[PDB]
């Protein structure tokens, strides 16, 4: 029988005997959501083009996910991509939670509509002391939920818990996110490798041996197919809907990779995981890693347990 | 001054001195695009999932496709990839043009939301009395229109004739493409290569060495970036939109290319040379194929002038 | 077959042999009015009460209507109830149409969210000096279409020409108007009627009369049904549908009614006469008044002939 | 700040100390509603009239209320106008709640596209037997939470409680009801009168007295306006809105009244009370009468209390 993404997080919070101060978090992440993809997906378009006789996505999804989260009364902390400092909820409105998101991933792919996204990390404050920026450096092994929604040919939220990783799909006839996929974990082992491989001359000896790995196998079998929308998101999605490997790795100038620790790595680190999954900075397990700076990148590979091991193994080899 | 799609196209008819058989064929069209687009987005799925205590997408879509342009009273052969043979319209609708389209493209990789894709190429017949499948084996050249509706982030219309290339953004919350680009032309040279690197033990010498070229420049400039969604309207959109060069070269599996002549290749071919763009098999350009079979495949490299000049330069010394 | 009021317009342009101006109005009336619909429906009220942390509707309505006609190039003249002078559209945007319109009808009303809609009505210019107000005084015996747009539980388009009524249904997942009654007729007799009885105290003798044998029918019949929504387009419509009769008469503190003649009455009248039905002043026939001001007033008592005559036999009676 | 329908319920839930069973049910409901209005609008019904190639709308509305109202575990006993004795939910679905409902109201107006609604009143089960047709039939009294849904020029849930009457506008573009007025009260006296006039010819003489005040105001004040839309959603919201009176007395055809008592009158009674208003059968207060029949039926008189008192004098009067 049908269950929607609204009575999915209740009946958990029931479960968990939770206060409902996460429930009223998630809600207005889902609330969040919903009208980001309108915004995406350019309805009232007409308008800005004088149908009847304004401001960029990037801001407008930051201030949605700002407001509706500040609002539910549930969050202290608020790391954003868009913010040069964390900001600190006015203590009328304070509650336990630390959020760290990506209001709109895949800047590149928004003038030519390939498919963009929102990522978001839930951490429990966990100091004694007043709130602080301090309160979102925590290790990724200490998410209580995270996940993200693909703005893609359809809207779909992904949200991981200790519970597992559930898939939800927003009829937008209706404005609800539809239960589609329950407790998903991700193959063993895949066929599609994806990074941009445009930076094949910076590469990590260990980067370049694992992709010729994948077009000349060593094991007679056939090559993996390449896929790279360039858009976190979609790719990362598309590796738990199919498996594979995603990597950005480290490349000669982005020493320590591209994407950001708080917002773009750990949240996909704990899904995949969640999922059955990996997430390596080649070092280390993402989730690991302890911050020190809220915008600190991190180089990621994850996706199929196969396939990371794999990489790790030439990657052991190298170091 | 705001425009639309049913607006634009109708005055472009009434300049054209055309009887409204192809602008009413076009508003079929439009409308077949704005019904896919709603079930691309999900719309209804909860129905589907019990909401109140099943067509595969590309089926319904060829479905909506067949039927409007049946219904429009002017077409009298239909070429789609579902079909095996060419569909001769019953007399009494019958009208004097030729579609061929791929009425779902990039569909396989559905299942991950990725973008996906409408295709379409429109031909005046060249018979006289009864129609057949030969007044769709037609080269390129003789293309009156053709165009593509690409589900992203959001759906876009891109509209292609004699007179230029126009774009066109679905918005959802009324229901009309709002002309947002007119007569676009694509850059001169771009930044971006397109194709699935995971076939390279397969490459020729040329795209091998090509390839090469844009990872590793000769004339030390930045390396390309790489970009490969997966699905073609995606892909080329972006090629129009941003610059660069898409490739589906011919490999092992696919020693004529995998990509069908007559509604995939042939209609990009054309959108982007009436962009200033190119598009060439490598040994003639796209459009100046003769066709035998209606689902033929052909390579096809294209984008930017100035790339794919670089390729064919590059292609001529492997001759 | 599936019509749409896109595909049907256009054929009865061609069947018509217009040359397209007209159709090119009809468009962009179109257009207009699935943007009013979703501006009543309320799409993106949340960013008025402030989800990211303002024209009132009868002027949205109004610049809607008034922008699309403008931009068609198809009118010269425009009167509308939100506006004191007809609008005289600019040299370079001159058609030969003259539109008379009322944008948002129903005020009374906005605000307890009962049925609103757009009325029109289209003369073609007789004179052959410069476009004034004086080319819109004309009799709606001179129209060439008429109609109206609902807003209610569904939004619903009703057009009306000399082929006859023609009604189609807004569907907005995809936006676009189906046709769903085609060459519609009223009822030769009703059992409703409609008009506001907290005015009996200043009701003319014969409307008293009138109304008293649909109470106590003088043939013991079942007494008639009232129903009085008291927005002009959705009583008007219901009378359409059901058959029935609606009333707006003279009294003496009102001898000329209240509605409008130009853009109220004469597009009802229109569409009833159209559909088999009939409309008076209780004096004479509404399209056969001759206007002297685009905003004077007249009484309308409209629907099933069956009515409208019993309703003149009492009429004649008090004379 | 903003506020939701789902945030305002779930935060007066936790003030509440409630176990969430309640604001589950109040989902599932917002949830229904949300499809039924997609339904009435008419969302695809371009793929009922052929776009490629079902049940009354009260049915469905019917369906999605039960199945919605099932699958949230809060509820025992389900009663509505589409069913002839109360549904008892299977023992693995059962919470403590009793609902009474009518799906979609106005059927008269369903096919002319006038406003139509649905109401709905939330009773806990008193009773510790096993769950039956008896545990529906308590009087108003007993109501935990009643209200309706409007579906007219927008889509408006009116949710009653101990708290007050709240007044949630649904914006299409997000699938989200937005509190637009908080703790609504009725104006201490209106202005419209509402009521079938149509049944003169079998009113009692009270209501024939009470509408003749109405028209011919003993002091010669100005006489009230009439307004009956036929739907009781909109004419009782309408009453809520603007002041007034809502009629719908006895006649021969009902000689208990036309309008039924557990999912009409109760409900409309208990909104009425909570925003300082009045409901009167002119013998009881509604919220009084103890029902014997879930079917049976009761007059009903409503409105602004200084309207209502002056018709009980008139009913005392009468004695
Ligand atoms: N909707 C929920 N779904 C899953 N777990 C939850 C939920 N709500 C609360 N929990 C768990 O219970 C803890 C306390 O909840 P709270 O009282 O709302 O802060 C959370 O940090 C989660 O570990
Ligand atoms: N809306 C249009 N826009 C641009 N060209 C058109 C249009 N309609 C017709 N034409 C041109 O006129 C030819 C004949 O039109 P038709 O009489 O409708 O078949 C077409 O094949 C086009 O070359
Ligand atoms: N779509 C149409 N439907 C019905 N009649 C039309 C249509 N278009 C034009 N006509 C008729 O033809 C006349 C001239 O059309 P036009 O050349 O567009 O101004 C109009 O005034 C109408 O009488
Ligand atoms: N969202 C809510 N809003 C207002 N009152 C509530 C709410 N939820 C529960 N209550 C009150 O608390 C009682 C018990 O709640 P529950 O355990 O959900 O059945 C209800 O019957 C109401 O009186
Ligand atoms: O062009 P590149 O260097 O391959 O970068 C693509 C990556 O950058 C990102 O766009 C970074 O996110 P932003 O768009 O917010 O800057 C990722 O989504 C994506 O994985
Ligand atoms: O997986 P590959 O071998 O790279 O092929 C991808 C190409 O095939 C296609 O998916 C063909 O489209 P369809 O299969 O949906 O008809 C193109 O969209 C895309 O360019
Ligand atoms: O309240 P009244 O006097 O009965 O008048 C109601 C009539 O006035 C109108 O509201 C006039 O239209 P406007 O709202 O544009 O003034 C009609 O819709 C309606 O039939
Ligand atoms: O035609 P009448 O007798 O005035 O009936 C009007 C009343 O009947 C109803 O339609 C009865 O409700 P249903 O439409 O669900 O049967 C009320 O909505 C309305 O107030
Ligand atoms: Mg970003
Ligand atoms: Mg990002
Ligand atoms: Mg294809
Ligand atoms: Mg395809
Ligand atoms: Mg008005
Ligand atoms: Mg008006
Ligand atoms: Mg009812
Ligand atoms: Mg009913």
């Amino acid at each position: 029988d049908v269950n929607t993404l609204t009575r999915f997080v209740m009946e958990e919070g029931r479960k968990a005997r939770g206060t409902g101060e996460l429930t009223q978090l998630l809600n207005s992440l889902c609330t969040a959501v919903k009208a980001i993809s309108s915004a995406v997906r350019k309805a009232g378009i007409a308008h800005l083009y004088g149908i009847a006789g304004v401001k960029k996505l990037d801001v407008l999804s930051n201030d949605l996910v700002m407001n509706m989260l500040k609002s539910s009364f549930a969050t202290c902390v608020l790391v954003s991509e868009e913010d040069k400092h964390a900001i600190i909820v006015e203590p009328e409105k304070r509650g336990k939670y630390v959020v760290c998101f990506d209001p709109l991933d895949g800047s590149s792919n928004i003038d030519c509509l390939v498919s963009v996204g929102t990522i978001f990390g839930i951490y429990r404050k966990k100091s004694t002391d007043e709130p602080s920026e301090k309160d979102a450096l925590q290790p990724g092994r200490n998410l209580v939920a995270a996940g993200y929604a693909l703005y893609g040919s359809a809207t779909m939220l992904v949200l991981a818990m200790d519970c597992g990783v559930n898939c939800f799909m927003l009829d937008p006839a209706i404005g609800e996110f539809i239960l589609v996929d329950k407790d998903v974990k991700i193959k063993k082992k895949g066929k599609i490798y994806s990074l941009n491989e445009g930076y094949a001359k910076d590469f990590d000896p260990a980067v370049t041996e694992y992709i010729q790995r994948k077009k000349f196998p060593p094991d007679n079998s056939a090559p993996y197919g390449a896929r790279y929308v360039g858009s976190m998101v979609a790719d990362v999605h598309r590796t738990l809907v199919y498996g594979g490997i995603f990597l950005y790795p480290a490349n000669k100038k982005s020493p320590n990779g591209k994407l950001r620790l708080l917002y773009e790595c750990n949240p996909m680190a704990y899904v995949m995981e969640k999922a059955g999954g990996m997430a390596t900075t080649g070092k280390e397990a993402v989730l690991d890693v302890i911050p020190t700076d809220i915008h600190q990148r991190a180089p990621v590979i994850l996706g199929s347990p196969d396939d990371v091991l794999e990489f790790l193994k030439v990657y052991e080899k190298h170091s």
